[PDB]
């Protein structure tokens, strides 16, 4: 019974992303009997041939990348999305999505950017990276004029968010004496640089008759969604200006609940002025919260819409099955992960039936005895799990 | 032979520097003509603060101008009205927003913005939050004594209504120039010139980058802004990519999952990615959502709008003689955008209605008297008035 159709060993992450210096090698293995051939493929199921010292499909088969000048760069290699085909008589199964970025040795910098503040409120200075670099770069450490600087490595004044921003404990004009600039580093070559220039702290004295932010005459308020990985830490902003120093109380709504309630601070949850940061995110931290922030002159709320992912898994039951002919034959697709956009079904390579998380053949006839395959997209990545349906 | 009618109400908002005085006038009629009384948010009469306000002969409260040491909140910072009554009846006149503002010490800042060659860039001026109600950008100037106001769009340099500086088309040529804000403050007229001398970093493409969007986190922002009716608006779709991308701007609408494409014409202007609107109305109050895309990606900044149209309520009949044992019926038109809640009253108490016709099943002799509707927003009211006679 060592008769089976193919199923994948190891499947290519569903992100790949590299330098043109580094180049790139995909590896992709496959089981059953007899042993599959592995193809690469594109989205439209077509093959994708060799490009020379660009795109080269080895011996055996692997999709390798070499290293390439800036000028070789085509945009359709090395931005693209493959799919690894392993197939044998009894059927074919295709890969899940895989997401082929080459970037290149590109010139950025970035600027850490003064604030405003008043005495008694806290404030946050941030570092400036150009959005188009932004995916590749964070910021390792900030720093301090002298040189001594604070990573994630004492009394909590400086505070460094997961989100790679310096928080400030309260405020005094001794705090603007000081001057910050932000070092990033590369994800990809490693290389890292300092900020444009140094941050600084610009401290107002106050007087009266101020209420915090809002505004009287337009603008708005921001809604900031953001998502976090499972098992990441968050970060939730309620910056604000007022007179004198407020209170800040964060909430959080409950499933279409207009009615809101109480954050537990735990040891793993702080808010902080009124900065909230969450360790080890999950599923359930999943929702909108909200900043109410009221001095004696009122004020006005930060919302903000909290959605954390995780990644993608597909299992499809039975993984094997054999039914005669006339019978039914059921598929079960059993997910996890966050957050489930579509959900498809697949066979020898090609797309059939409905989004149900259930496939079902009426009466099975002896055509269908291919590879199923069970796929679920995300806005991020993807997963799909195969089986096989044999006849008697 | 009739009860208290407004013939000058008091305005919705007052906004005045500590340097300057203010007033503000209620005029009543009846018949007897009725006594004046300034009241608090809370319906209590206000007494003469000295130096602060002092109740005067003709029937207007009047903040004097005074140091900024002497501001007091339940004086400078609240909401007054104004209450009128005879023999028959009472009411109270719209709620009046009274905000006195001292000058605060500010400066502003014009910020660098990272670009890529051939895409569009917009330069911030960054106004504190705490002045930034009063202080709005006059002009930006450049090194050559150069400057850029508004004006009534196809042009490389063009200032937006936002009071932001739209660039098109960039080039390295760009960056070669600095740019600072010229910001006014509405109720002194200080003037000043962001201390920052504003540049554009511009990045020669070298390969495929998609549209901002995130691939680790945060920034995605769901941006909602208000504006007068008959105002110009302003809709951002702030994106930096390679090859530079498009932009096609929507409309959701009520309940709906789904949009249908702007129509640009005179009125509505698309300048690059960037969607402005003059002299709108109601209707132009959606939900937009603005898309991005090039050869690799696409994505999409979302927008809520929302236009106010000024709330002006009525009630018919003014005025209607009952005689006893049959119903009264008041009707109550108003008008302005949005409506938040309504409201009913009685010679100057809440009755709780909550709706725009009020019927009394049996009118009896304490029912007789003044009753008024009450419609509000978020930052705005406005009220009606109506009599009750005995037949
Ligand atoms: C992957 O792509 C990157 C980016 O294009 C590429 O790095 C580049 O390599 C080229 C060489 O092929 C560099 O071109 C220059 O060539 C002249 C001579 O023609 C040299 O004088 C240059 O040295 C400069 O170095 C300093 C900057 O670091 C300058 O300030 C100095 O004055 C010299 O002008 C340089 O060698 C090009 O500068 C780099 N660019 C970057 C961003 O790295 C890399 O080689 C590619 N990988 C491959 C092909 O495997
Ligand atoms: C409304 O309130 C505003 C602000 O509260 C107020 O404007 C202020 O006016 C006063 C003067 O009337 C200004 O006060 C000056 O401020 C400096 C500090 O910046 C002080 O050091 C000055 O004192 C000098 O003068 C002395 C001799 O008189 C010297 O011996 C001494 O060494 C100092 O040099 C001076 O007091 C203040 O700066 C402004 N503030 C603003 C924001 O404009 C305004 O007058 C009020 N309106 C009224 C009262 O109608
Ligand atoms: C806080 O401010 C909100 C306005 O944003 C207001 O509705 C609420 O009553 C205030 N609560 C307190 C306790 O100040
Ligand atoms: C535009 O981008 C959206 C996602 O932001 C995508 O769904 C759509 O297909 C794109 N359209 C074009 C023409 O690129």
């Amino acid at each position: 019974a060592d008769q089976k159709g193919p199923v994948f060993l190891k499947e290519p992450t569903n992100r790949i992303d590299f330098s043109n210096s580094t180049g790139a090698e995909i590896e992709c293995k496959a089981s059953g009997n007899p042993m599959p051939e592995i193809i690469w493929i594109r989205s439209d199921g077509t093959a994708v041939g060799d490009v020379p010292g660009l795109r080269q499909i080895s011996s055996d088969g692997k999709l390798v990348f070499p290293p390439f000048r800036a000028e070789d760069y085509r945009q359709e290699v090395h931005a693209q999305v493959y799919a690894c085909l392993a197939r044998n008589q009894f059927g074919s199964i295709i890969s899940r999505d895989v997401h082929v970025r080459a970037v290149v040795s590109q010139f950025y910098i970035t600027e850490a950017e003064n604030e405003y503040v008043i005495k008694g409120n806290a404030a946050v200075v941030k570092c400036k990276i150009p959005s188009f670099v932004a995916d590749f770069v964070q910021v390792e450490a900030w720093v301090d004029e002298e040189g001594m600087e604070l990573w994630r490595n004492y009394d909590g004044k400086y505070l460094v968010l997961p989100s790679g921003e310096l928080h400030i404990r309260e405020v005094g004009p001794e705090d603007g004496y000081k001057s910050y600039q932000c070092r990033t580093k590369h994800r990809l070559t490693g290389e890292t640089r300092l900020s444009a220039t140094k941050g600084r702290l610009v401290i107002t004295e106050p007087v009266g008759s101020v209420s915090p932010q809002l505004s009287g005459n337009g603008n708005q308020e921001h809604i900031t969604l953001t998502r976090v990985p499972k098992m990441g830490s968050v970060t939730l902003m309620c910056p604000a200006q007022a007179y004198p120093v407020p209170f800040f109380r964060w909430y959080k709504f409950i499933e279409g609940t207009t009615r809101k309630q109480a954050v537990v601070l735990n040891d793993r949850v702080k808010q902080v002025s009124g900065t909230l940061i969450i360790k080890d995110a999950v599923v359930e931290d999943s929702g909108k919260y909200l900043c109410v922030v009221n001095n004696s002159v009122g004020g006005e709320s930060v919302e903000t819409v909290l959605t954390v992912t995780a990644p993608l898994s597909a299992k499809i039951d039975p993984p094997t099955q054999t039914v005669d002919f006339g019978r039914p034959a059921v598929f079960t697709c059993q997910y996890t992960g966050n957050p489930i956009k579509t959900v498809s079904w697949m066979k020898d390579g090609k797309a059939i039936g409905h989004s149900e998380p259930v496939l079902r053949i009426e009466s099975v006839k002896k055509e269908d005895k291919g590879m199923y395959q069970c796929f679920v997209r995300n806005d991020q990545e993807s997963a799909e799990a195969s089986a096989e349906l044999k006849l008697g």
